[PDB]
């Protein structure tokens, strides 16, 4: 056991091993501290989670977001530094801190962007997103306050940003279709990509309706292909009964945009999610062509989320979370 130093920021009570120092404040899923890691010598971000066992959703959201921290091992994705808890023992295990890089900033604070600029930014996340994909995660809620940005332009994607959310997701989401994929958070890129080439957010919608509103004005309303396809009675007569809506020519609506931009935005903001572009298959499109390569664009391990069906109690969660804590192996420094 590393040994313990408390003090007191915002309110909020931190008990951090003495390896972490200077802790200040940077904004409040739980709190951040940035701090000076005088082990690796790194500026290190430290989150303490608010709450972490006030209920079951809490609990198993606790441990979810252990677990998937602890799964991602990439460039583009945000990584686990350290955990640790003040704990001595189970019994007393009440407190969650997760350590990972600080990052500059995030890509909500960063406003137009050259092309070039943003070929480098959208290959980062896709290339992220490749990762988390083929481990069969799916985001669910990208935008640019959950991308992180640092000085050098490298970019990773984070758990949460800690604008309204409803603008970056996908509208078979906005619609609560159950089998949804992957590509929802493609979408979500489709999103972020032309709000940095044009500085103005793509669907700004004031609540769920006028959210499907602007969309459709922008992709058209379902077309014959899309409309057989779905099962809900009535979502497929709220669609059969809307005033018919052309797709826009993606052209018309971004000029001055590289057309490989334009394309690939035209890829990924198919109104069907059956026929947008994967993670994997954005990669080669030729908008990448300086920053492509088959060979570093790599895979995740398998990750067990059988977690996720499981209904359990408040102490179960708990205590899986403290194995996790315990058996946790920080990552070998540069
Ligand atoms: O499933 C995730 C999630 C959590 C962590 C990570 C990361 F960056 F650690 F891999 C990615 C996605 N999210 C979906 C929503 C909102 C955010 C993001 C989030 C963060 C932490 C826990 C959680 O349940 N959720 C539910
Ligand atoms: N194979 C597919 C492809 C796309 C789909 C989609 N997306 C459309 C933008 C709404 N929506 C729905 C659906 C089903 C029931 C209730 C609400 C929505 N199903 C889809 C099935």
């Amino acid at each position: 056991r590393p040994t313990f130093y408390r003090q007191e920021l915002n309110k909020t009570i931190w008990e951090v091993p003495e390896r972490y120092q200077n802790l200040s404040p940077v904004g409040s899923y739980g709190s951040v501290c940035a701090a000076f890691d005088t082990k690796t010598g790194l500026r290190v971000a430290v989150k303490k989670l608010s709450r972490p066992f006030q209920s079951i959703i809490h609990a198993k959201r606790t441990y979810r977001e252990l677990r998937l921290l602890k799964h991602m091992k990439h460039e583009n994705v945000i990584g686990l530094l350290d955990v640790f808890t003040p704990a001595r023992s189970l019994e007393e295990f009440n407190d969650v801190y997760l350590v990972t890089h600080l990052m500059g900033a995030d890509l909500n604070n960063i406003v137009k962007l050259t092309d070039d600029h943003v070929q480098f930014l959208i290959y980062q996340i896709l290339r992220g997103l490749k990762y988390i994909h083929s481990a069969d995660i799916i985001h669910r809620d990208l935008k640019p306050s959950n991308l992180a940005v640092n000085e050098d332009c490298e970019l990773k994607i984070l758990d949460f940003g800690l604008v309204a959310t409803r603008w970056y997701r996908a509208p078979e989401i906005m619609l609560n279709w159950m089998h949804y994929n992957q590509t929802v958070d493609i979408w979500s890129v489709g999103c972020i990509m032309a709000e940095l080439l044009t500085g103005r957010t793509l669907f700004p919608g004031t609540d769920h309706i006028d959210q499907l509103k602007l969309i459709l004005r922008l992709v058209g309303t379902p077309g014959a292909e899309l409309l057989k396809k779905i099962s809900s009675e009535s979502a497929r007569n709220y669609i059969q009964s809307l005033t018919q809506m052309p797709k826009m020519n993606f052209a018309n609506v971004f000029i001055g945009a590289n057309p490989l931009a334009v394309d690939l935005l035209e890829k990924m903001l198919v109104l069907d999610s059956d026929k947008r572009i994967t993670a994997a298959q954005a990669l080669a499109h030729a908008y990448f062509a300086q920053y492509h390569d088959p060979d570093d664009e790599p895979v995740a391990d398998p990750y067990d989320q059988s977690f996720e069906s499981r209904d359990l109690l408040i102490d179960e969660w708990k205590s899986l979370t403290y194995d996790e804590v315990i058996s946790f192996v920080p990552p070998p420094l540069d």
